[PDB]
């Protein structure tokens, strides 16, 4: 009797989007809500007619994780004008006043950790150096990226600054380094291009990857370029998602770091306040002021993202249900 939600996912090519899709089909469920959810596969007009489907067969509110932020103002629109709420889902939807709230995690903190686990890692703290940095950012349409590259930037910019950390191929800004599609082919590419050009000498020490397929990339062009047995070993390569092929990756050896962020956490608070929303409640808020999405601020929730190496992987992604043993190998 409470209807039906849409929720439209960017694409299935990146596994965290079918688990929150799947958590949140089953929390709903759970609070008595059919659902409709699609996935674009990564073509924005797959998901802009998704959502106009939603709209036109009368679901109750939309759950939307945008493909490109600034895509959807004129089908959020006809949603506004249908009296259907709007929640943008882990991205942020831009240029436009509707979107009611925003559910995600601590993009900031997630460059950070990404940041520290380099720093960390290489000593740089206590003055061992120089050594060579390079740097990948998401995709420039989505609004996450410049929040973990950012977030990284606040704990890196003092040892770049000092020379402790270079960045040998002089690619600093976010226009520079971000990633169309958060694509592992083009950032493999973009890296290859850094180790041929670059690093006609010497070698990468550490890789800032904020995304886990980006990390494979990385990977695979350092391999190609010599990396990765005991006399030139792989550089610190961070990433994000905590993906099956990355944790089989960190047990190697190869893949140095990912950050786990709980789907079940995120589907069920976009649940909740997705109910709360439609029964006239108050939505749980934790951030009023970040996350401005060029129309206004978004009144947002952020759930904690957890950093992990082979130190703590099992603790944190097996102990805590999130993958079978067997699942991530
Ligand atoms: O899909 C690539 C990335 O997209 C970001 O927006 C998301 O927050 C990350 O967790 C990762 O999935």
């Amino acid at each position: 009797a409470k209807g039906t939600v849409g929720i439209a996912m960017p694409t299935k090519s990146s596994e965290r989007w079918v688990a929150d899709g799947q958590n949140m089909v089953d929390q709903f469920k759970a609070f008595g809500y059919d659902t409709d959810l699609q996935y674009g596969d990564d073509v924005v007009q797959n998901q802009v007619s998704q959502i106009e489907n939603m709209i036109t067969k009368g679901v109750k509110l939309l759950v939307i994780a945008p493909i490109d932020g600034s895509s959807l103002t004129n089908t959020l629109q006809h949603a506004a004008d249908l009296k259907i709420p709007v929640i943008s889902y882990d991205r942020l939807i831009k240029g436009t006043p509707n979107v009611d709230y925003y559910a995600t995690f601590d993009n900031t903190k997630v460059g950070v950790l990404q940041a520290n686990y380099i720093v960390d890692t290489l000593g740089v703290a206590d003055g061992k150096g120089p050594f060579n940095l390079e740097l990948f950012a998401g995709s420039p349409d989505d609004n996450n990226a410049t929040y973990f590259f950012q977030g990284a930037m606040s704990v890196l910019q003092p040892y770049i600054d000092s020379g402790k950390l270079v960045v040998k191929s002089g690619q600093t800004t976010f226009d520079q380094i971000a990633t169309l599609r958060w694509d592992g082919g083009l950032a493999q590419s973009r890296m290859d291009n850094l180790l041929s050009q670059a690093y006609t000498s010497g070698r990468v020490d550490a890789v800032l990857s904020p995304y886990d397929g980006i990390s494979r990339g990385v990977i695979s062009a350092l391999k190609s370029a010599g990396y990765g047995n005991a006399a030139k070993p792989l550089p610190i390569v961070t990433g994000q998602d905590a993906e099956l092929a990355s944790v089989k990756s960190i047990v190697a050896g190869e893949q140095t770091q990912t950050v786990f962020k709980d789907t079940r956490e995120l589907a069920k608070a976009a649940v909740q306040e997705a109910d709360a929303v439609l029964t006239g409640g108050t939505p749980q808020v934790n951030d009023t002021e970040t996350y401005d999405n060029g129309v206004k601020v978004v009144p947002s929730y952020l759930l904690d993202p957890v950093s992990v190496d082979k130190s703590n992987y099992k603790k944190v992604l097996i102990d805590s249900g999130y993958y079978t043993e067997t699942q991530v190998q």
